[PDB]
């Protein structure tokens, strides 16, 4: 009836960016350029080692699950967008392909599992924005949206 991995459910996306592969890698690669857009706190390669982990939202993630790496090329790995319960380790699965072509640089994003229709719709709008939010940089850097991070010579306490 539906024993591993339940149903499938797969949402694809595609976007164009004016940048090459190298700068999209460079974005995901560093772990202070990620804050400029979205980000409270991503940390990236910090001991010896190597180990790529950024706490995207929330903390949760049971353990983390590498499947396969290939820097300015493509990533294959699995943690869930944390949108609702906790979704563990094979629940779903993430995939970024990057692609080089004559106009601009085609970038495929595909995330399967989907075991509710709220983390579909949830994912599908945050995707979107996310792709949305990440275009902007690669088309040009400091993003005109404010969230939260907005630095722009702010007032401060006086001494007394």
């Amino acid at each position: 009836m539906e024993k591993a991995m339940p149903e499938s459910f797969v949402v694809r996306r595609e976007a164009h960016l004016a940048a090459p592969p190298a700068a999209v890698f460079a974005l995901m690669t560093d772990p202070e350029k990620i804050l400029r857009w979205m980000g409270t706190e991503a940390e990236v390669e910090p001991e010896p080692g190597g180990l790529y982990l950024v706490n995207v939202t929330g903390a949760r993630f049971a353990r983390g699950s590498f499947r396969e790496v290939v820097p300015v090329h493509r990533l294959a790995y699995s943690f869930g967008w944390d949108g609702s319960e906790v979704v563990p380790p094979g629940s779903s699965l993430v995939e970024i392909d990057l692609i080089e072509q004559g106009g601009g640089t085609l970038l495929r994003l595909t995330h399967s599992g989907l075991p509710s229709a709220e983390q579909c719709a949830g994912h599908e709008e945050g995707w979107a924005h996310y792709l949305g939010r990440l275009t902007e940089v690669a088309a040009g850097r400091d993003p005109g949206p404010d969230p939260f991070y907005g630095r722009r010579l702010e007032h401060h306490h006086h001494h007394h």
